[PDB]
DNA sequence: TGTTAGGTACCTAAC
DNA sequence: TAGTTAGGTACCTAACA
């Protein structure tokens, strides 16, 4: 449901930002007719990383 | 020789027209590394085409 | 161990 | 109908932290 840009503007951080912290959590997206979307679970663990740190 | 970078800087032109004029032309770019070369004579093809138009 | 900025490859909607 | 640009998508890494 949300996308990787979605996240990185609520975060105000860049899209990699994201994506670096998703694969430190080895969390992995699901990609819709190209484009990766995060679920709303890994979504929350990922703003708890980036917020924290 | 020449990336597409290169190419669009001389001719003051985004990337993507660059790939545009190629696709046009039936230029086949040469791809290593993961980074599209243009051989000369497709190069020159390609300023011919953008500089006329 | 981390961001960001700036690269690479692609795509298409709006002029 | 045939361009071009801007702004998206995916992915990578050097430089500065």
């Amino acid at each position: 449901m949300k996308t990787i840009k979605m996240v990185a503007d609520e975060l105000n951080v860049t899209k990699q930002t994201v994506v670096n912290n998703a694969k430190n959590l080895n969390i992995s997206f699901e990609k819709e007719n190209g484009v990766n979307y995060i679920d709303d679970n890994d979504y929350l663990k990922i703003v708890e990383k980036i917020t924290k740190k």
